[PDB]
């Protein structure tokens, strides 16, 4: 409801094993199931690239999605968003 951004200053981990890395997409308002987001990155993506994303589950509001891909393709992904209204992050 009204209450102060959650986004907040949280402490920096120490980053060290770089395994694995998480990627967000914030949303507009909600959407009707994950197909709206796979629709979408189709167009936005090679389907090389998209077939890299796991574990695309949605978040808590469904205002948008949370899915895990390798650090090599986490930065491509990142160049290659463009033309769409969504917003693209990599949190801790």
């Amino acid at each position: 409801g009204s209450s102060g951004s959650s986004g907040f200053e949280p402490r920096s981990l120490i980053t060290s094993d770089k395994g694995f890395v998480t990627m967000t997409l914030e949303s507009l308002e909600e959407i009707q199931d994950v197909s709206c987001a796979w629709k979408e990155l189709n167009r936005k993506l090679s389907s090389n690239a998209v077939s890299q994303i796991t574990r695309m589950c949605l978040l808590k509001g469904n205002m948008g999605v949370c899915f895990d891909v390798p650090t090599t393709e986490s930065e491509r992904l990142q160049a290659e968003w463009h033309d769409s209204d969504w917003i693209l992050s990599v949190p801790a």
